[PDB]
């Protein structure tokens, strides 16, 4: 039932390319400099020096669309300020159902491969099917923008290309709002929380939202752009979207403590305060919980106590997946 974005028809385009023995070349979002940007990603910018658009097949012998699931570890920001989109994609992967509504099953660099992929976005009160060819910006044989921790996996690179396409170029994605991407991925409605004015029931709100599969994001508001992406003393990033990926209570020295888990879409650079991966607090928790919850890995994902979280972060976004009609 999805609208064909720009009347481009995924199955017909793929059937024709296979028939004519060619690879799709997307005339609606060509491998050219207007698709990158005009300013920072302008043609005469040093950011775009040496960029060549390459298909994943031109990059290695065995490219894969999905390796071991479409999971949040597949989301590692490249040279673009699209943290807000990426945080929203990492959150999306927590619920398999809505994930694969955005990223339809069956997509491959083998069976049915004609250099064309497709994704479904919610735009102006309807689901739309957006195609892209798989020419991607690379420099020295490496992806410039989003990439997966798994070097041969391409679904997230292609999803971000499709989202850049609906916005006109990659550069349109620099600076934005996690909610917008949450809504584009879901049809949901977003409610936001000022963490310095949190309702006394906010942790319960978080628990229930994550149970129901809603998308959660958080950030440290900046009011001065010299603070954009500043790293804090405890290794948070300012003006930067994180994904909220879990909320669990632990038994710490016999006491119950509210923890919250989040993920920097960079795929690295984590909190170093209490509850961090190598933090001391973990030694004092139930060993079933420690083994269940704590992973010692530089992967961008970490825990904080809810107490520290509502001190350090300033904004929480919750996207509800089943909104009321109006
Ligand atoms: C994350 O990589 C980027 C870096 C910008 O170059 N940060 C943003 O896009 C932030 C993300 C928020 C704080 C969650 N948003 C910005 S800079 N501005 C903005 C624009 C539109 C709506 C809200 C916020
Ligand atoms: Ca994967
Ligand atoms: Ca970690």
């Amino acid at each position: 039932n999805a609208i064909k974005y720009l009347g481009q028809d995924y199955e017909n385009l793929r059937a024709r390319c296979l028939q004519n023995g060619v690879l799709f070349q997307d005339d609606a979002f060509p491998p050219v400099s207007h698709s990158l940007g005009f300013k920072e990603l302008g043609p005469n910018s040093s950011k775009t020096y040496g960029i060549k658009w390459k298909r994943p097949t031109e990059l290695l012998s065995n490219p894969q669309f999905i390796v071991d699931g479409a999971t949040r570890t597949d989301i590692c920001q490249g040279a673009l300020g699209d943290c807000w989109l990426l945080a929203a994609i990492a959150s999306l992967t927590l619920n398999e159902t809505i994930l694969h509504r955005v990223v339809p099953y069956g997509q491959s660099f083998q069976e049915g491969y004609a250099g064309i992929f497709h994704f479904q976005l919610w735009q102006f009160g309807e689901w739309v099917d957006v195609v892209v060819d798989d020419l991607l910006p690379t420099k020295d044989g490496k992806l410039v923008f989003v990439h997966s921790a798994q070097g041969n996996e391409f679904w997230s690179a292609l999803l971000e290309k499709a989202y850049a396409k609906v916005n006109g170029s990659y550069e349109a994605l620099s600076g934005g709002c996690t909610s917008e991407a949450f809504e584009d991925f879901t049809g949901g409605v977003t409610e936001w929380y000022d963490l310095q004015k949190a309702p006394s029931d906010l942790y319960q709100i978080i628990l229930k939202a994550l149970e129901r599969g809603s998308l959660l994001g958080c950030s440290i508001n900046i009011s001065d752009i010299r603070d954009l992406e500043a790293i804090t003393f405890k290794n948070l990033v300012r003006g930067h979207a994180y994904s909220v990926t879990d909320a669990k209570q632990v038994t710490y020295q016999g006491q119950r403590v509210n923890l919250i888990r989040m993920r920097n879409p960079w795929g690295e650079v984590e909190w170093k305060g209490p509850w961090s991966d190598n933090s001391y607090e973990w030694n004092k928790v139930d060993p079933y919980e420690r083994e269940q919850l704590r992973v010692k890995m530089e992967d961008g994902e970490f825990w904080m106590s809810f107490r520290d979280f509502i001190r350090e972060f300033t904004k929480l976004e919750i996207c509800n997946l089943t909104p009321d009609l109006e």
